[PDB]
């Protein structure tokens, strides 16, 4: 049991697939070896981690951050003043744009090295509507049929940036708002990179699927009609309701989810009313089979 | 080459018209040679003007392989071998083979061949369309090729006569197979008989095998037959699919077939 296996925290999951409340921690503090481990491998297990009430600095979130390892802000986001490790996510009552997010993802997979944690704290949020929905890439891989999964697990997918800030988002109508989103070359929009279809997570030892509406474009070496339905079936799955959670924000909860092992997705619930949370980005490696 | 026939090809993909042979004489050794070999290359074969028995049609059909024949269509008096593919003009509703498809996959065995002759056609209308399995497979990527090529199917005659006891015999083919004459590739799927990718869910295999019918009936990968009277037509079972069209109502159209006897799809 989580009260007799955790010592220094206290673990409440939030479904039987993924995420967990954690309690009994100060991150205004430097955290103890013990601490950080119990907290790490909590992480590890529960792949998206919450803090309810914790009031910290922005040098405070900075430096929890880093525990998990380098910070490097991910390419379109803006930054507060006199943090640029510190990132926005905001959204003024009046605003009608696109909503960041909106689609289910991880971060910013078009780099050759994406990231591997986002640490995000609630400064402002509205007493319902914002939620943000995660869901378990061990769980969508571990599901597929074992005939399934010997048929896609050698595959490599295209990935970039080309329908949030490339050729095809400056095509198309839905437009982002400039409070939290940079204007950016289209150049770097339209890289693409080639990441394995299944990772195994660096932390965990695990295998995950990885693939996401956003960034992928199609599937190495097969043509767009070939890629659509193959691609198409592994969202679907993936993004079974089954396989998700719901966090609820109140003010001053700290998260911190695993950008390898887990999709999220933004809930636009919200119309007329401000939302602002901060982000810093933690960097990873090469995504690897 | 070709010494002993006359071929001319109807397409870059398949289908070609035989002429300079008599199908009412026995062929002999040079002759029948290649016109096989006319068959293993454009897998559709035909020859116009064969005013040939029902005896010739037979004999003909068993330079092929044994003839059966299916039990599903009617046969013609005194000739269980020769079977009717008959439309009155006063008929109306739903033609035969309708729907991209080739013939009984869900026996362990399907037909290696038909051979098909026109009795009574119209001037227009009833063409038969043909595609290539072969192109199919061909033209699919590498990545692709690799992806799907240990995959099995599950093939049943549940959706056209069993339940959805004959018809609701399960029977596994490849999904692609090695033709036993020309050695070739070709893919192995059709919409009619296809149940289920083996060891796949639903919700996995019913996307994978939809793509590879719209893949398999592109137009790319097709030639269309028209039939004029005394026509005698071949087709390849295992490496073509074939389309029937339904654009002569009110019109009289009679042909008869016979089929000929296959071994078990391979890898």
């Amino acid at each position: 049991p989580l009260s007799q296996r955790f010592e220094r925290i206290a673990v409440q999951p939030l479904t039987g697939v993924l995420g967990a409340e954690i309690t009994g921690v100060d991150l205004r503090e430097p955290l103890d070896d013990s601490t950080w481990n119990e907290i790490l491998d909590a992480f590890h297990t529960y792949q998206v981690i919450y803090f309810p009430g914790q009031a910290i600095t922005n040098e405070q979130h900075i430096a929890f951050s880093r525990r998990f390892g380098p910070v490097d802000p991910v390419p379109l986001l803006k930054s507060i003043e006199g943090y640029p490790e510190v990132q926005m996510i905001r959204r003024e009552a009046n605003e009608s744009g696109r909503v960041i997010g909106d689609d289910w993802h991880t971060d910013s997979t078009f780099l050759d090295a994406p990231p591997a944690a986002v640490v995000m704290r609630a400064i402002d949020v509205p007493e319902h509507g914002g939620d943000t929905g995660f869901l378990s890439m061990y769980t969508a891989w571990e599901t597929l049929s074992p005939t399934m999964q010997a048929t896609i697990e050698g595959l490599n997918v295209v990935h970039s940036a080309t329908r949030v800030f490339g050729s095809l988002y400056q095509a198309q109508n839905r437009r982002f708002s400039n409070t939290s989103v940079k204007v950016m070359d289209v150049d770097a929009g339209d890289r693409e990179t080639v990441h394995p279809l299944v990772v195994t997570h660096p932390g965990s030892g695990r295998k995950g699927l990885y693939v996401n509406q956003v960034y992928c474009q199609r599937i190495e070496g097969m043509t767009d009609a070939e890629s659509k339905p193959l691609l198409q079936f592994l969202y679907e799955h993936a993004t079974r309701f089954d396989f998700t959670c719901r966090v609820r924000w109140k003010k001053d909860q700290v998260l911190v989810w695993d950008n390898l092992c887990t999709m999220h997705r933004a809930v636009p619930d919200y119309a007329g009313k401000f939302r602002y949370l901060t982000r810093t980005t933690v960097g990873g490696v090469r995504p690897a089979r």
